[PDB]
């Protein structure tokens, strides 16, 4: 069994429209999406077909590009540092789950330097 997802909708849950965060779907989601690498982290973990059954023994906090996207796209957020923890949240559980080498953490690590390079240019506030 897989866990449900990862919430992208809640009404309480009070939201923004900024720049920054702007910029997190238009730069940072979009390079990332259309990367090589990318499809890997385009949904949640399927540890059913993918036939891994610890994986959420050991993943407890699970993201993903997918869910980011929706959360992006429906105005989840309040400010850029939950969107910011959200990938980094993706790229550490690929580094806590798999072996050091695999051909999945050579794939986060080419998405995460491109995150850190667009972060890095996050615009300031308006
Ligand atoms: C070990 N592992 C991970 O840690 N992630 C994120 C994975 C995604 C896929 C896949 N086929 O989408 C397959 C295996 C994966």
């Amino acid at each position: 069994m897989n866990p449900p997802p990862p919430e992208t909708s809640n009404p309480n849950k009070p939201k923004r429209q900024t720049n920054q965060l702007q910029y997190l779907l238009r730069v940072v989601l979009k390079t990332l999406w259309k990367h090589q690498f990318a499809w890997p982290f385009q949904q949640p973990v399927d540890a059913v077909k993918l036939n891994l059954p610890d994986y959420y023994k050991i993943i407890k906090t699970p993201m993903d590009m997918g869910t980011i996207k929706k959360r992006l796209e429906n105005n989840y957020y309040w400010n850029a540092q939950e969107c910011i923890q959200d990938f980094n949240t993706m790229f550490t559980n690929c580094y806590i789950y798999n072996k050091p080498g695999d051909d999945i953490v050579l794939m986060a690590e080419a998405l995460e330097k491109l995150f850190l390079q667009k972060i890095n240019e996050l615009p300031t506030e308006e």
